[PDB]
């Protein structure tokens, strides 16, 4: 079975992200590497997780660095299990992490893009926007949205995320609910991403990320871009995880269902994010012959138990993962009087 990593983006944040997973060494220690990338900008991601609050879930610079950082740690945990991926797909803000998991991005270069990406956009002081996940074919959008309310996220064949003016959205949902249509809002803290609203932010952000990402590394054929139409995947842009590629991600539409097309039929898909947002979408858009697995559940009493749970699930799937990599070695030889094994190996007699 192919192993496919899926990196969910925004709306994913919540108060308490991986305060529980902090106990695991491989996790903390990766989250501290992030603090080290971010020290010169005087910002400590571990403080951002520990002093969480509605306000910081809304700060787009706290939110970008929080997500990207946690994902990067989750990916580290997954490598700890001895579980590298066969396929990779990002979903907006996701692609940051992905390029880390694809290896064309440093941990630092990653953590620091999230930061600027977030920063420029906040300082650009854009105009009040808002996003929402809506169950309509990509085409049922172009036909039915008030002007200035683009489609921006193509999730399933029949579920898309529209982006647009905050005023415009509010009354377009008092207007949509009334018809019994699918509408889950998403936390963007006021900004409409993957729309035209971003063109404003394109210049100044690009110029700055050009200083973080020198020099571009090659992206591998394992990573299916969701910011670039499958058409020009052999392009000059799509070839390297460059500053230019980063800004593009934030500006173009997220061609997700597009990429999900390429996932094989016996595959296991893991959502690498602080919250399993794309469970709805993945389970629908993809075969019923594929198993889909969350890593963290928001508001959970203890993500430690829940992640382990799902790592267990990864086993029941058929993947080769090994929990001993999460915790410190054991001192072999085993203690004398440690339980026999042979006697509990029962067969099909």
């Amino acid at each position: 079975r192919p192993v496919w990593f899926i990196c969910s983006g925004m709306g994913a944040q919540w108060q308490g992200m991986g305060l529980s997973l902090m106990r695991l060494d491989r996790f903390r220690d990766s989250i501290l590497r992030s603090d080290q990338a971010l020290k010169p900008l005087g910002l400590r991601v571990s403080d951002l997780l520990l002093s969480t609050d509605e306000a910081v879930l809304d700060d787009i610079v706290s939110s970008f660095v929080s997500l990207t950082s946690i994902q990067i740690a989750l990916i580290d945990l997954l490598t700890s299990l001895g579980l590298q991926p066969d396929g990779i797909i990002g979903h907006s803000l996701g692609e940051v992490a992905c390029g880390y998991a694809d290896g064309c991005l440093t941990q630092e270069e990653a953590v620091l893009s999230s930061y600027w990406r977030g920063y420029c956009i906040k300082e650009a002081n854009v105009l009040p926007g808002a996003m929402a996940a809506v169950g309509l074919s990509w085409e049922e959008c172009k036909q039915r949205c008030p002007p200035g309310i683009v489609p921006a996220c193509h999730n399933s064949k029949d579920t898309v995320t529209i982006s647009g003016p905050q005023a415009a959205m509010s009354e377009f949902l008092q207007q949509l609910k009334r018809e019994d249509v699918f509408v889950k809002e998403v936390r963007t803290g006021g900004i409409a991403f993957h729309s035209y609203f971003m063109e404003s932010i394109a210049p100044t952000l690009l110029r700055q990320l050009r200083k973080v990402i020198l020099d571009p590394k090659p992206r591998s054929k394992r990573w299916l871009s969701t910011s670039i139409p499958e058409a020009q995947w052999q392009g000059s842009l799509a070839r390297t995880f460059s500053a230019e590629y980063s800004v593009n991600n934030l500006v173009s539409p997220v061609l997700f269902q597009e990429a999900l097309q390429h996932v094989p039929a016996h595959a296991v898909v893991v959502e690498i994010a602080p919250h399993a947002l794309l469970q709805a979408v993945l389970k629908r858009s993809l075969e019923s012959s594929c198993t889909i697995i969350p890593l963290m559940k928001k508001d959970h009493r203890d993500n430690l138990e829940f992640f382990l749970s799902n790592v267990g699930r990864l086993h029941l799937a058929g993947v080769s993962v090994n929990p001993n990599g999460l915790f410190p070695p054991v001192e072999f030889p085993a203690p004398r009087g440690t339980p026999l094994i042979s006697p509990h190996i029962k067969w099909d007699h």
